[PDB]
């Protein structure tokens, strides 16, 4: 199952990170911050082999019962399958603000305005090993 | 609904902590750690007012199709409605080592022995508002 935090909100303010491992033959995996599977402001999917994305990071919002809004993409990939990551995701009433491993950034609109979350989760093919939502 | 850490493995020689606010009117409100909301490693009942039990802490382990174990109980009760709490929880194989509000701290034995759990949550009449898992 996805690894998830559930109704501790994340609020404005506040910061997010979460360390993980990616699966050694992944695919892909997102983390995502929003309200239900179905509800995402912030979906960053890490694909590694998706397709013809190879070494992308893909960012949109999902709306319930609509679907995917407009794709944003990096190419700022610094990840390694069978290895670590680090993420870092704080926000305000515009923007989140994530910062990768590496110490790079990426940065998405918060199309809702809304100034906090219920929902964090990883899904597809990595783990999680540590959050700090605080 | 409930708050949850789900399937972000609480491992041996890793701490939680969690911080929330106590309901204003609460009866109790517990924070547990295991596999499921029927399978509880170590179950931190905290009793504002429960039949009897007043201003207690009640510790206890649930199975699974079988139900409660043998409860523990504490009088440290470093906590009030309306107000914050935070609490620290580490393990080994023999012992969960709980550290309280005001530092004062309870230990509850590892019954199964278990090196690791997929679920951490608060249920009942109190709410979460960080969590560091690492
Ligand atoms: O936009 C995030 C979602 O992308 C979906 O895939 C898109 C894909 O990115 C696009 O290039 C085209 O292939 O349409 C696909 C289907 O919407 C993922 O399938 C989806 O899970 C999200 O990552
Ligand atoms: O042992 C933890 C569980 O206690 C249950 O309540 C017990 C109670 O503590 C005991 O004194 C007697 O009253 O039996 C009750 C029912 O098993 C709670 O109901 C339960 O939710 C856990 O906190």
């Amino acid at each position: 199952d996805r690894a998830e935090v559930r109704n501790i909100p994340f609020k404005l303010g506040m910061s997010l990170t979460v360390g993980g491992v990616v699966n050694s033959n992944a695919t892909r995996f997102s983390i995502n911050v929003g309200e239900s599977t179905d509800s995402i402001a912030m979906h960053m999917d890490h694909r590694f082999s998706y397709g013809a994305d190879q070494n992308v990071l893909v960012l949109n919002s999902l709306v319930h019962n609509v679907g995917w809004q407009q794709e944003e993409r990096s190419k700022k990939f610094p990840f390694t399958k069978g290895d670590h990551f680090q993420t870092t995701i704080t926000f305000d009433t515009h923007t989140f603000y994530i910062q990768l491993s590496n110490g790079e950034t990426v940065e998405f609109p918060n199309r809702n305005k809304d100034a906090a979350f219920n929902l964090i989760y990883l899904a597809g093919d990595a783990r999680l090993t540590f959050v700090r939502l605080e």
